[PDB]
């Protein structure tokens, strides 16, 4: 899985570790090794989330095999907005999500791509 | 509507309110209400845009239904291209525009997604 | 092509020019015109890769016609991790790829798109 979260918090806002956090509650909530699992979190941006630029942040989820339908999607965004509200203090209308499904010719790992890992 | 911008401008060089001023237009080009449309701007960055490192930005938009064909595209980029370069003090030869088609089973909001809103 | 780059690495640790350097071997790898390769490089992130947060570095690769294949790919692998790694000082295992085919009438240029062009 790769997960990139954008906010409009300053980085002295987003609790420390929160990066390793995510890391190792996506990866129980979407059933992966946590050394595959990976998370970018780019803090200190200028955003508007629902038209609105109150503190706010945006997840985008991709992995293979997961997250590729409006039920599994379901079950997944639960759990995730109950971790990401609890950890940087913002009200459920304050998150969105994106979902996008990989597959294994996309991913690039130690110089070939996974068809061939 | 999920709007991501990204420039080699400081922060310094973005105009403020950049992200209010082109959320409102996302809401009108793309035919949305402004409640359901999302802006991030990433300043600061290193880029080369057209193999040039001159001062440029990269726009992406992902959107449900509004962003899936070229004839759509086209009038969208018109209206999009007039708002940047007026506001960034760019020609039209340092942007580009990327459209992402989405479906509502990929937008997790409020702990779902919106298949279920 | 347009070229992301993410990475933990602080913009001090990261080498001038970098960019420049990408842009020019992206050109030549993917066989594209330097005029049409566009890189963007964001720095000081944070970020866990492989569930670890050790310095690291993401790429994403978006092109038209040349990154749709796993053949194509693992060859485009090989080859940016070969860049990559020894640019940014980083093992093998620090750097992922993933690679998304784009067409021309998601592509934004000069007000229109690039199926107009």
């Amino acid at each position: 899985p790769f997960l990139e979260l954008d906010t409009n918090l300053p980085a002295n806002r987003v609790p420390a570790g929160l990066e390793k956090r995510l890391c190792a509650a996506a990866a129980s909530i979407l059933g992966k090794p946590a050394d595959r699992v990976n998370v970018t979190v780019r803090p200190g941006l200028a955003m508007a989330l629902s038209g609105s630029t109150e503190p706010c942040a945006q997840l985008s989820i991709a992995s293979i095999g997961v997250v590729g339908t409006a039920e599994d999607n379901r079950s997944h965004s639960a759990h995730f907005f109950e971790f990401l509200t609890k950890e940087l203090a913002l009200g459920q209308d304050r998150i969105l999500i994106r979902f996008f499904p990989l597959e294994s010719w996309q991913i690039g790992k130690i110089g070939t791509v996974m068809t061939f890992l």
